[PDB]
């Protein structure tokens, strides 16, 4: 069957007409008219340099695209990866079930790398890039992305696979015809928080989120591997760990399994950041170690913010013997991050009081049992783990660690140092805690839980009702939550943001819809800080959702089809 409607620009607005037989105007597809009737088309996210899309389109020939990589280097099976996988995402264009007609122009894409040697993942590196697009003779189209990295070349594959549309009125494969696009992110921090650990992901699922996040050019996977309900992290030199704490024999991460997810996140520039959530956020793999205090503690309400409760003990030498064989199994295979998580979730006192050994421990030092005591020990505790992830890494390398009273900025110059330690904000924009921090020259992670906990919204787990951080976060409240309007003056500072997705109520099945589309929102924010707000994206982000799902992920459902078919008729 054959589409029955044409699409025609009219105050920015594609307007749904039919296509009467009896016109010599040439009918325009959906994508074709967003296309130019879009100040930045099908774009997303949005350049932040210039992005002159011309206005016209040229049939191609599917089957006639090569790239040629001009420079040589390091990076050459990067580059020659991340060419192979641009005709796949120049097919996500077409519609599943549709077949273009192999005629048109043929493409040839130029690949520049000024650095074919860099590889490395830095808060410093250069993702920026420039691509222009123009007719090469009679025949051809010639694209040419240059770029000062092989990361910013290949977002600017991704920006050139967006230019393509297909018509399914006529079955044409199209293609912008002049374009000239600079672009840059503003942030270098632009990441997902994965909990493995409250629920087993597959690392299919996990190598399908990667390849979403590069698609919208997010590029850090925080994989938040550890916790109190389980260890699926396979350390070889402890492997009691894992096998005791596993869900299950088969749902576990071994080595051959992470070097794959990590290779994998280096071909499409995302940073595969490993974290050990400590000395909280503790529980099982550790039993039989006498390492731990509280595990399973009843009730449960006394002594930990969600059951199980459990916390290392960092009076005992031997843990910290433990902590640097993770920590080294963990920098073997998480190879390509430059920086390593270091949790600091908030601390239960009343645990670690109730254990005699910790006790005697801080008795028998100049330390009373208040709260202020407590955190010498916590303080205690990180410098001696910080000591041993600067071991196991062969470096020292940035620490990131939660907003915590630990890391209360009156006091947080008592225990960790600017340079050294990087802050993962939960806290609200508006809250105090961002502003002292910031004055006090730290860097931060935007994690703000009302505007990018992924998590919130659904039915309680323990008890009835919803659970903790509901409501629901639409994309709109996470497009609209800027770090420059949080941070002000000290913008630079902020290294980026970072959607949290927790998974005591989410795992395999349900980590498509939990992330998209609404971390491609915060893709955009973060790449292109725009000063307009959600609905001058809407039309876009609309698009990008079905972009998703042709790619084959299960993205949320933002709006009736209709509203994209009609644009400007669903508005509130
Ligand atoms: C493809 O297009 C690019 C950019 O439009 C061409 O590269 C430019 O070449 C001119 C001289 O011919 C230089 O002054 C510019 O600095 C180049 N731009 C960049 C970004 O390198 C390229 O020559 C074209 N190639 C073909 C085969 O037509
Ligand atoms: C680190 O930020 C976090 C992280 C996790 C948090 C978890 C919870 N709260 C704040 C949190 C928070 O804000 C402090 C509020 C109390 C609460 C009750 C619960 C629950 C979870 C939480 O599940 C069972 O009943
Ligand atoms: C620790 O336990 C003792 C009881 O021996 C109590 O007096 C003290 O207040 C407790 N500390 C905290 C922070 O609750």
């Amino acid at each position: 069957e054959d589409v029955v409607w044409r699409w025609s620009c009219d105050n920015g607005k594609c307007v749904k007409l039919k296509n009467d037989p009896r016109s010599s105007e040439p009918a325009l597809s959906l994508e074709a008219c967003k296309m130019f009737c879009n100040e930045y088309g099908l774009l997303w996210p949005r350049p932040t340099g210039e992005a002159d899309l011309g206005n016209f389109l040229s049939k191609i020939n599917l089957n006639s695209i090569e790239v040629k990589i001009l420079k040589k280097g390091a990076t050459d099976d990067l580059m020659e990866a991340a060419a192979k996988r641009f005709k796949e995402q120049v097919s996500l264009a077409i519609p599943r079930g549709s077949t273009p007609k192999l005629t048109g122009k043929a493409v040839d894409v130029y690949l520049v790398n000024e650095n074919p040697n860099e590889k490395a993942f830095s808060l410093e590196m250069d993702e920026s890039y420039g691509l222009r697009v123009s007719p090469s003779g009679a025949d051809r189209v010639n694209a040419t992305i240059t770029a000062n990295s092989f990361f910013g070349m290949r977002h600017g594959l991704e920006t050139l696979s967006q230019l393509f549309v297909f018509d399914d009125i006529r079955d044409h494969l199209l293609m912008v015809r002049d374009v000239n696009i600079s672009d840059k992110p503003v942030y270098p921090y632009r990441g997902i928080l994965l909990d493995t650990a409250r629920n087993y992901y597959s690392i299919e699922s996990i190598k399908r989120t990667i390849e979403a996040m590069a698609a919208v050019k997010l590029n850090t996977d925080h994989w938040h591997i550890t916790d109190s309900q389980s260890f699926p992290f396979v350390t070889t030199k402890r492997p009691n760990l894992y096998k005791f704490g596993a869900l299950s024999p088969q749902k576990v991460y071994t080595k051959a399994a992470i070097r794959e997810v990590v290779r994998f996140g280096l071909e499409r520039g995302v940073r595969v950041l490993p974290e050990f959530d400590a000395p909280a956020h503790v529980g099982e793999g550790w039993q039989d170690t006498d390492l731990t205090v509280c595990f399973k503690a009843e009730p449960w309400k006394s002594y930990c913010v969600e059951p199980p409760c459990g916390q290392l003990n960092p009076t005992k030498d031997e843990l910290y013997q433990y902590l640097e064989d993770i920590y080294s199994d963990m920098a073997e295979v998480f190879d390509t991050t430059d920086i390593f998580h270091m949790g600091g979730d908030e601390v239960s006192e009343a645990c670690w009081n109730s254990s005699d050994s910790i006790q005697n421990f801080m008795m028998q030092n100049r330390w009373d049992l208040d709260k202020e005591s407590f955190l010498k020990l916590w303080n205690y505790f990180q410098q001696k783990a910080q000591d041993k992830a600067y071991k196991a890494f062969g470096k020292k390398l940035p620490l990131i660690l939660w907003t915590s009273t630990l890391t209360n900025y009156k006091h947080i110059d008592d225990y960790l140092n600017k340079d050294d330690y990087i802050i993962q904000v939960w806290t609200t924009g508006v809250d105090p805690q961002i502003k002292g921090l910031l004055e006090k020259g730290y860097r931060l992670i935007m994690s703000n839980y009302d505007a990018l906990y992924f998590d919130c919204g659904y039915g309680a787990w323990v008890g009835a009702g919803n659970n903790w951080c509901s409501p629901y976060i639409g994309w709109q409240k996470v497009y609209d939550n800027s770090p420059a309007v949080i941070a002000l003056e000290h913008r630079d500072q902020v290294l980026g943001g970072e959607a949290a997705l927790w998974s005591e109520q989410s795992d395999t099945s349900t980590l498509d819809g939990r992330l998209w589309p609404r971390a491609a929102a915060l893709a955009e924010r973060l790449w292109a800080e725009p000063a307009t707000s959600w609905q001058d994206a809407e039309y876009r982000m609309l698009h990008i959702r079905e972009r998703f799902v042709r790619m084959g992920i299960q993205a949320e459902s933002l709006q009736p089809e209709w509203c994209y078919q009609n644009e400007g008729y669903c508005y509130s």
